[PDB]
Protein backbone atom coordinates (compact mmCIF):
# COMPACT_ATOMS: atom_id res chain seq x y z
CA UNK A 1 0.00 0.00 0.00
CA UNK A 2 1.29 3.45 -0.82
CA UNK A 3 3.26 5.00 2.15
CA UNK A 4 3.73 9.00 2.35
CA UNK A 5 4.66 11.73 3.97
CA UNK A 6 3.12 14.47 4.98
CA UNK A 7 4.16 17.96 5.98
CA UNK A 8 1.56 20.54 6.77
CA UNK A 9 1.14 24.02 8.79
CA UNK A 10 -1.26 25.30 11.03
CA UNK A 11 -0.97 28.86 10.10
CA UNK A 12 -2.22 30.94 13.56
CA UNK A 13 -2.84 34.75 13.20
CA UNK A 14 -2.74 36.74 16.76
CA UNK A 15 -6.65 36.94 16.59
CA UNK A 16 -6.93 32.75 17.33
CA UNK A 17 -7.90 31.95 13.78
CA UNK A 18 -6.48 29.45 11.03
CA UNK A 19 -6.09 30.09 7.69
CA UNK A 20 -7.66 26.73 6.35
CA UNK A 21 -8.23 25.69 2.64
CA UNK A 22 -10.75 23.49 0.59
CA UNK A 23 -9.32 20.03 -1.24
CA UNK A 24 -10.54 19.89 -4.43
CA UNK A 25 -13.06 17.81 -5.77
CA UNK A 26 -11.20 15.45 -7.56
CA UNK A 27 -8.52 14.86 -4.69
CA UNK A 28 -7.31 12.42 -2.00
CA UNK A 29 -10.15 13.80 0.75
CA UNK A 30 -11.99 15.86 -1.65
CA UNK A 31 -13.79 19.19 -0.85
CA UNK A 32 -12.26 18.15 3.07
CA UNK A 33 -11.29 21.65 4.83
CA UNK A 34 -7.51 20.96 5.49
CA UNK A 35 -4.53 22.75 7.08
CA UNK A 36 -1.81 23.31 3.83
CA UNK A 37 0.88 21.31 3.15
CA UNK A 38 1.98 18.20 1.09
CA UNK A 39 4.29 15.70 0.42
CA UNK A 40 8.13 15.54 2.13
CA UNK A 41 10.56 14.82 -1.10
CA UNK A 42 13.56 12.67 -1.03
CA UNK A 43 16.44 15.03 -0.69
CA UNK A 44 14.43 17.58 1.83
CA UNK A 45 13.46 17.28 5.41
CA UNK A 46 9.92 17.85 7.32
CA UNK A 47 10.96 21.25 8.29
CA UNK A 48 12.34 21.89 4.28
CA UNK A 49 9.19 20.29 3.34
CA UNK A 50 6.59 22.62 5.42
CA UNK A 51 8.38 25.64 4.23
CA UNK A 52 7.94 25.06 0.61
CA UNK A 53 4.19 23.48 0.81
CA UNK A 54 3.40 26.87 2.21
CA UNK A 55 5.53 29.44 -0.43
CA UNK A 56 3.79 27.04 -2.98
CA UNK A 57 0.10 26.64 -1.75
CA UNK A 58 -0.22 29.68 0.09
CA UNK A 59 2.66 32.19 -0.70
CA UNK A 60 3.71 32.68 3.10
CA UNK A 61 7.27 31.49 4.50
CA UNK A 62 6.67 30.11 8.13
CA UNK A 63 9.54 30.58 10.37
CA UNK A 64 10.68 30.09 14.16
CA UNK A 65 7.73 27.52 14.08
CA UNK A 66 7.05 24.34 16.04
CA UNK A 67 6.06 20.76 15.58
CA UNK A 68 2.84 20.25 17.13
CA UNK A 69 2.17 16.75 16.70
CA UNK A 70 3.22 14.07 14.71
CA UNK A 71 0.94 11.07 13.92
CA UNK A 72 0.00 7.98 11.17
CA UNK A 73 -3.47 7.01 9.69
CA UNK A 74 -4.62 4.05 7.81
CA UNK A 75 -6.92 5.48 4.95
CA UNK A 76 -9.00 3.10 2.98
CA UNK A 77 -5.90 2.77 0.30
CA UNK A 78 -3.13 4.61 1.66
CA UNK A 79 -0.88 5.30 4.80
CA UNK A 80 0.28 8.49 5.41
CA UNK A 81 2.31 9.74 8.07
CA UNK A 82 1.53 13.78 9.14
CA UNK A 83 3.49 16.48 10.28
CA UNK A 84 1.61 19.14 12.00
CA UNK A 85 3.70 22.15 12.27
CA UNK A 86 2.49 25.10 13.98
CA UNK A 87 3.27 28.58 13.06
CA UNK A 88 2.45 31.87 14.35
CA UNK A 89 5.38 33.42 12.20
CA UNK A 90 5.83 34.12 8.86
CA UNK A 91 6.64 36.51 6.16
CA UNK A 92 3.98 37.24 3.24
CA UNK A 93 -0.39 37.28 3.34
CA UNK A 94 -1.30 33.92 3.16
CA UNK A 95 -3.66 33.88 0.13
CA UNK A 96 -5.60 30.77 -2.74
CA UNK A 97 -2.14 31.05 -4.50
CA UNK A 98 -3.16 27.41 -6.24
CA UNK A 99 -6.29 28.57 -6.97
CA UNK A 100 -7.86 27.00 -4.12
CA UNK A 101 -10.04 28.33 -1.58
CA UNK A 102 -9.11 29.54 1.18
CA UNK A 103 -10.27 31.75 4.33
CA UNK A 104 -9.31 32.30 8.20
CA UNK A 105 -11.13 30.38 10.47
CA UNK A 106 -12.02 31.03 14.55
CA UNK A 107 -9.89 27.72 15.88
CA UNK A 108 -12.90 27.56 18.93
CA UNK A 109 -15.64 27.17 15.54
CA UNK A 110 -13.61 24.59 13.98
CA UNK A 111 -15.47 21.24 13.19
CA UNK A 112 -13.39 18.42 13.13
CA UNK A 113 -15.89 16.70 10.60
CA UNK A 114 -15.21 19.21 8.10
CA UNK A 115 -10.90 17.65 7.79
CA UNK A 116 -9.65 14.60 7.43
CA UNK A 117 -10.30 12.41 9.99
CA UNK A 118 -6.55 12.18 10.28
CA UNK A 119 -6.77 15.16 11.54
CA UNK A 120 -9.27 14.79 14.60
CA UNK A 121 -6.77 14.54 17.55
CA UNK A 122 -4.87 17.31 16.04
CA UNK A 123 -8.22 20.04 16.19
CA UNK A 124 -8.91 18.67 19.60
CA UNK A 125 -5.74 19.68 21.02
CA UNK A 126 -5.42 22.89 19.24
CA UNK A 127 -8.82 23.96 20.69
CA UNK A 128 -6.57 23.17 24.22
CA UNK A 129 -4.41 26.16 23.91
N1 LIG B 1 -2.51 19.10 3.05
C1 LIG B 1 -3.15 18.37 4.00
N2 LIG B 1 -3.31 17.05 3.81
C2 LIG B 1 -3.92 16.29 4.75
C3 LIG B 1 -4.41 16.86 5.93
N3 LIG B 1 -4.98 15.88 6.70
C4 LIG B 1 -4.81 14.78 5.95
O1 LIG B 1 -5.21 13.61 6.31
N4 LIG B 1 -4.20 14.99 4.78
C5 LIG B 1 -3.86 13.99 3.75
C6 LIG B 1 -4.62 14.25 2.45
C7 LIG B 1 -3.65 13.70 1.43
O2 LIG B 1 -3.76 12.28 1.42
C8 LIG B 1 -2.30 14.08 2.02
C9 LIG B 1 -1.87 15.48 1.62
O3 LIG B 1 -1.29 15.43 0.34
P1 LIG B 1 -1.52 16.65 -0.67
O4 LIG B 1 -2.55 16.24 -1.68
O5 LIG B 1 -1.74 17.92 0.12
O6 LIG B 1 -0.07 16.62 -1.35
P2 LIG B 1 0.56 17.74 -2.31
O7 LIG B 1 0.04 19.12 -1.95
O8 LIG B 1 2.04 17.46 -2.21
O9 LIG B 1 -0.04 17.21 -3.69
P3 LIG B 1 0.18 17.83 -5.16
O10 LIG B 1 0.80 19.20 -4.96
O11 LIG B 1 1.09 16.80 -5.81
O12 LIG B 1 -1.22 17.88 -5.73
O13 LIG B 1 -2.48 14.06 3.43
C10 LIG B 1 -4.23 18.31 6.10
O14 LIG B 1 -4.65 18.90 7.11
N5 LIG B 1 -3.60 18.98 5.11
O1 LIG C 1 11.81 21.19 15.86
C1 LIG C 1 11.15 22.41 16.11
C2 LIG C 1 11.64 22.92 17.46
O2 LIG C 1 13.01 23.30 17.35
C3 LIG C 1 13.17 24.64 17.77
C4 LIG C 1 14.49 24.81 18.53
O3 LIG C 1 14.52 23.96 19.66
O4 LIG C 1 13.09 25.50 16.64
C5 LIG C 1 14.01 25.25 15.60
O5 LIG C 1 13.40 24.55 14.52
C6 LIG C 1 12.32 25.19 13.87
C7 LIG C 1 11.86 24.31 12.71
O6 LIG C 1 12.90 24.20 11.76
C8 LIG C 1 12.74 26.56 13.34
O7 LIG C 1 11.63 27.24 12.78
C9 LIG C 1 13.33 27.36 14.49
O8 LIG C 1 13.77 28.62 14.05
C10 LIG C 1 14.49 26.60 15.10
O9 LIG C 1 15.01 27.35 16.18
C11 LIG C 1 11.95 24.95 18.65
O10 LIG C 1 11.61 26.32 18.63
C12 LIG C 1 10.86 24.11 18.01
O11 LIG C 1 9.89 23.72 18.96
MN1 LIG D 1 0.95 21.20 -2.41
MN1 LIG E 1 3.64 18.68 -3.18
MN1 LIG F 1 -1.31 19.94 -0.55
Amino acid sequence: MKKLQIAVGIIRNENNEIFITRRAADAHMANKLEFPGGKIEMGETPEQAVVRELQEEVGITPQHFSLFEKLEYEFPDRHITLWFWLVERWEGEPWGKEGQPGEWMSLVGLNADDFPPANEPVIAKLKRL
